[PDB]
């Protein structure tokens, strides 16, 4: 699937990886 990170401009084929990813990618204030 065409996947895109809305945070960052890598992309990843799959997306089970993507949950990890984009979860680092927040921060809890
Ligand atoms: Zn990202």
């Amino acid at each position: 699937k065409k996947f895109a990170c809305p945070e960052c401009p890598k992309r990843f084929m799959r997306s089970d990886h993507l949950s990890k990813h984009i979860k680092t990618h927040q921060n809890k204030k």
